[PDB]
């Protein structure tokens, strides 16, 4: 973690709310009139198809803004669901009040925009993965990213992560069954080791 | 627009012919662009150079903005002129000084980023939830819903090459041809050649 006076100034204008793990902070389709900032915890951003299947777009963490995409034009709806992945503490402020703060000190918009730019780079890559990789390479690539997250744990034969079939499937666009068939196949290829819901990525 | 014209007076403007590349993926990102006239395609490529289009940008669109907020970044995509273009250009350093003078110029840029993230997220959803055949069907349906789709007795009529479809959905013009034929055999469309009729 890390803070500064510009962020504490901003936080003093917000209200703080707690969200237990698995609770939904933002429902797709709601009117977007408020901005969030994660003081503690992590959330998943996700979207759905007509049949209720879920895709994860991003994981956001402490220091991440959320609900920013409606800020620049009135009348918009929330573009995705946002669900607490762990217990969360989340600052919230109306768009109107945030715009007044932007007038006082534009650096607070700089910080928000830097996160938007980063999310657009990552989401564009995600488009390239989904377009150009098959499920297997999507899965292989997903495991590689995690293997280089700050959450990784050292290990003798490589780098180690934990994740469920279901979460993998939600990331890549497939069933937990396809994930299992593919994990097994990667294991037979001596690329990974799986131990329940814990995965050693070799290399 | 005063802000626009103030901003433009700090840029150098240059003309680019159709099909020229304004931005190459991997280059160091140190400058911001703004489209004064024309349209461009933003694209990505697989390892074999098969193309996917991420977005079409037009007059009034910023480009090359994604490196602005941290130094040392590379261009995340290629940007190619789709028509002849006139494009304002300015260094990130000079743009940051303008942001200090008047933050509204950052508001405008951020509004376009937010819109691009909403649209690109919808595209992630389509790619995750639809196969190549469903992506092509959905593309034709969406095109048939645009203001420029023409009325046809059997449905709507659109104009778009196999290559453009392939660029939209992430496949070769060959894969596009086979699926269009399949969709035609399924009595869903007619690919007259001079036109696609989307029935219904
Ligand atoms: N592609 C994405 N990357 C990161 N965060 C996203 C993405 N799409 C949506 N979100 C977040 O999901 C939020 C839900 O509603 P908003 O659209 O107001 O603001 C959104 C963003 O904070
Ligand atoms: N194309 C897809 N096919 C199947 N499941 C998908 C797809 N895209 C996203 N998902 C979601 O990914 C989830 C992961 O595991 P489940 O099989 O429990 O349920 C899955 C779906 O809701
Ligand atoms: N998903 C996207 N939607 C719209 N424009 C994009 C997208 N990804 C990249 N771009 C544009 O492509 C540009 C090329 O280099 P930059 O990364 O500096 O800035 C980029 C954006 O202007």
């Amino acid at each position: 973690p890390q803070t500064d006076p510009t962020l504490e100034w901003f936080l003093s204008h917000c209200h703080i709310h707690k969200y237990p793990s698995k609770s939904t902070l933002i429902h797709q389709g709601e009117k977007a009139e408020t901005l969030y900032y994660i003081v503690k915890g992590s959330v998943a951003v996700l979207i759905k198809d007509e049949e209720g299947k879920e895709m994860i777009l991003f994981y956001l963490n402490q220091g991440d803004f959320i609900g920013e995409l409606g800020l620049f034009e009135e009348g918009q709806e929330r573009s995705a669901w946002v669900r607490a992945k762990t217990a969360c503490e989340v600052a919230e402020i109306s768009y109107k009040k945030f715009r007044q703060l932007i007038q006082v000190n534009p650096d607070i918009l700089m910080r928000l925009s830097a996160q938007m730019a980063r999310r657009l780079q990552v989401t564009s890559e995600k488009v390239g993965n989904l377009a150009f990789l098959d499920v297997t390479g999507r899965i292989a690539q997903t495991l590689l990213n995690l293997a280089k997250q700050p959450d990784a744990m050292t290990h003798p034969d490589g780098m180690q992560i934990k994740i469920t079939r279901q979460e993998i499937g939600q990331i890549v666009g497939c069933s937990r069954e396809t994930v299992g068939r593919i994990l097994k196949m990667l294991e037979d290829q001596n690329l990974i080791s799986a131990h329940g819901k814990t995965i050693v990525v070799y290399g």
